[PDB]
């Protein structure tokens, strides 16, 4: 259920293949562009989940640099896949930028993203 | 710089492989077991870092499933590094475990690694 | 200015607050008697005028004289005014651990509130 | 207990508290007197009495009499007591944004506060 394209509320779009191993592949295209915007994505899920009910764990990063742009930084979102008429994906994710020594404790951003099968 | 074995302060290793277009590919092995505690990991980093200074962004993720154990789980690191003769890998991570909706609340653990070159 | 009052967040919690001229945050956080417990923060007293919100935290730990889970949480968060006014936050939820488990001592996760349940 | 006093992290910064008997925490936070802000939170008062640590967390709004930086730290974290006593924590960094920049509004990161600077 996982394979396929995803919408987040802020408007990017990530295409991902799960593969049979547990592998995620694709990529993330952040909302305001096309190509210049476009980052490929790689990740890991749990090929094998609880039949209880349970969602399936999932993570996967992006670093932000194309042939087109480098912001010196890359996203982690860490979540689950809950299946269903209407499915989700519920992450947070952590945004690590480059930083001297000095700002490295400001390094960090942190957030939640909700992704759905089709656009808000 | 980032190629090859790094241990945190927790006594997991990882050893991975920084490819020239980006990738981050390896195992990851949490400190008690040998062969039933490694665990595939794939993430990306910056291949073309600032040159003033800063770190070097990237990211990961491990499934914490293989052909021994399944936790129905996966972590998430986001983080930098910092080269030089005492280099670093400074990150946070999030751990999402796979959950019934009522429980989603209590999903998503967060922490810090910090990674070396050698053993603490 | 617009934060005293009641707030209610996704999970049927509700947040009771009295925001203060001097920049504290007092009240109950009910997550029934048994479910009320004390909550002190703090907020921006003098935001910025440009349409930013409002940054804002605070902190419950969970014991009360019903019940104790030795554990905390603060929210971090800003309030957001107009017709659909929010406070919008990210927590973090430490319980006391051992030396050994302090790895997996600390939740993460977020919460949005509203003036209307 | 334990709690009460001065604590240092390993970014130079000072954390004065107090922690009363009914699960406050009060005090001031030097991140000189432009560098001092007011700082509240709340402690598990009896915590558990098997090695476990003290869940307690802190909020400091970041304005003062000199300066303001429209922003709110959260501490989330636990006490270590015994000869190398510790407060390791969490903390989530709120600015106050405009509704376009709110997914940028908060960092995390973390601090380990030590009785020695
Ligand atoms: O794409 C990115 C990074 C995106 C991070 C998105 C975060 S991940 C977590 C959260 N979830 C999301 O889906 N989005 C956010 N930055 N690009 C921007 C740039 C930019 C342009 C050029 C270059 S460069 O060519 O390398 N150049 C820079 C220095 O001068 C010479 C070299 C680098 C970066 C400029 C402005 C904005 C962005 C940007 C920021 C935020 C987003 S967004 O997706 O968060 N966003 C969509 C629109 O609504 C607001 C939110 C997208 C792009
Ligand atoms: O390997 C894991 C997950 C590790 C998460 C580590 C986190 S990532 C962020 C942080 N950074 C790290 O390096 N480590 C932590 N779990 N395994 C454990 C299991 C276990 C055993 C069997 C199975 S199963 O075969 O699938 N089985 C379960 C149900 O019954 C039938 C089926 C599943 C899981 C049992 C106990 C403990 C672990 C575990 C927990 C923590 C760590 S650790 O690396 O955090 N740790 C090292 C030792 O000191 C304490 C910390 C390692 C393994
Ligand atoms: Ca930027
Ligand atoms: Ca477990």
């Amino acid at each position: 259920g996982i394979t396929g394209t995803w919408y987040n509320q802020l408007g990017s779009t990530f295409i991902v293949t799960a593969g049979a191993d547990g592998a995620l592949t694709g990529t993330y295209e952040s909302a305001v562009g096309n190509a210049e915007s476009r980052y490929v994505l790689t990740g890991r899920y749990d090929s094998a989940p609880a039949t209880d009910g349970s969602g399936t764990a999932l993570g996967w990063t992006v670093a932000w640099k194309n042939n087109y742009r480098n912001d010196h930084s890359a996203t982690t979102w860490s979540g689950q896949y809950v299946g269903g008429a209407e499915a989700r994906i519920n992450t947070q994710w952590l945004l690590t930028s480059g930083t001297t020594e000095a700002n490295a404790w400001k390094s960090t951003l942190v957030g939640h993203d909700t992704f759905t099968k089709v656009k808000p």
